[PDB]
């Protein structure tokens, strides 16, 4: 029983991370083969005007970087630029490069951070891809290059490599080919996050698990059709519910079809009047069906 | 900025665990050195553990790591675990110790199945000394550690969960947390509380992430919050010192936060603090100061 968010074990990522460092600023790489990936930001110099990072590339020194994995210090060989990373080529081979893709996950995924300072993993955390492309994370200064990422197979897929921090706190990240979610600039200047909605979708998830826990107060036992509910959403902050084939493992194992969730969830995003479900009092869109079910079922 | 509950990295304890067969039973032991430590539920059929042993075959005993069978050499009982010598040593043993936690504790749980790693997540002991966790069928014998500089410091193995899905370990010593018994009879958890010392640690990064609308301008005295916090669900604060940076950082004290509490406990779910339940009770003051200020 239970449902925490909870990360994949981070071990075959922590042999993965590097210290990489320019001139005054430092950062977290990312050590695969022989290539270190990492913001580009680490050669700016610095703040608080728009950078040239071509300009930053053309006059770089080589020498002036110091990458370094817990005590080994790697030669740097090229730099080239990887749209917000530069894709810096070192003189040794990471030995224990793991299995590994690169893939863009979209809004609405989860995926883990290992939140890394100084070139080595400090903690781990599960998170969500919102629908203004950020996430709730927690880095304070240091953190920038601390990698995303999913194990399927034991093959690690890389989805994140942290960036930057907007004003309100949320948090920005580029995938591994360099291209920054929802299209955030890697400039110290003014960005506002974009309006964002709950997934619905994934918090239909986080009932049927609350269901499968034994939480069942809050169910209704009116309905609601999937068309209705959507005309609903729109005004109320929560995406649009398409296909509901996500579902039916999790409609089977409760015996409760969407629709009465939905019923539920257009009474539960008012006021849950004082309770609690699952710990939470207010709906939460941070878990995805696959989640719940390797979470319940394995 | 922002405020996660996280664990620390896995890597160490991950190469630790291993597989644990006998009989019917499989589940998770953790290998240290030339000894295998896992829940003695793994040699039972009220069960008389004592009986169990005695009556117990070496040869019996399936033990991997990976596809690599560790050969069994002795068993000795070690409260509500087994300690089991085998012939080979660990080479990726980490430096380690034991050590018993305490209610209102951080630790992390490394959730096995199989004898291999499957999730990490940070917990909170309670004050009923149980955890909420996430663990089903397979995950006894999952470890929980704390990484204290360089040195891994185990204080829980998974044993049972009780009726309303709150789960329950033992120590590494094999004492069960909270007294409950490896037993397969009904046990029901006893009455949990929030941890007072862990909300105002949380209501503190609060303030320092910038979340004010819950702040009171009343002050309320630690003995006399402690009076009403034993008939309203939640532990008596005892410990204050630790708060002198935070309350330093932020301006505020301990007892605007304690009457800022009593107010939260009145219209509870009303609004969220950082997007979370308003009274969290998971983050430690160390856990706080960690991820403010590093």
């Amino acid at each position: 029983a239970g449902l925490r968010k909870m990360a994949q074990p981070s071990g075959v990522v922590e042999k993965c991370i590097v210290r990489v460092c320019y001139g005054n600023m430092a950062l977290n790489g990312l050590w695969l083969g022989d290539t270190v990936m990492c913001p580009r930001h680490v050669i700016a110099s610095s703040t608080t005007s728009t950078i040239d990072y071509d300009y930053a590339l053309s006059v770089l020194r080589l020498h002036n970087f110091s990458i370094s994995s817990g005590n080994v210090f790697l030669g740097v060989v090229g730099v080239t630029m990887r749209g917000a990373l530069l894709q810096i080529k070192v003189n040794q081979n990471n030995v224990h490069t793991p299995k590994y893709t690169y893939r863009t996950v979209r809004p609405g995924e989860s995926f883990n951070i290992l939140a890394c300072y100084d070139g080595a993993a400090a903690g781990v955390y599960g998170v969500n891809m919102r629908s203004n492309y950020t996430i709730r994370g927690s880095f304070i200064n240091g953190a920038c290059g601390s990698p995303g990422y999913n194990i399927n197979n034991g093959t690690v897929e890389f989805c994140y490599l942290h960036q930057l921090e907007l004003g309100s706190g949320c948090h920005v990240g580029s995938d591994l080919d360099g291209v920054m979610y929802g299209g955030y600039e890697d400039q110290p200047t003014l960005q506002v996050e974009g309006a964002s909605s709950l997934f619905t979708e994934n918090v239909l998830a986080f009932l049927y698990a609350a269901l499968i826990n034994g939480s069942t107060w809050w169910l209704s036992s009116s309905r609601i059709a999937v068309d209705r509910f959507n005309e609903w959403a729109v005004h109320n902050g929560m995406t649009t519910v398409v296909n509901t084939d996500c579902f039916s493992i999790l409609a089977a194992k409760t015996g409760v079809d969407v629709q009465r969730l939905l019923a539920s969830i257009q009474s539960l995003h008012k006021n849950f009047g004082g309770k609690q479900i699952l710990g939470y009092t207010s709906l939460t869109d941070e878990f995805t069906t696959g989640e719940v079910i390797r979470q319940m079922y394995g």
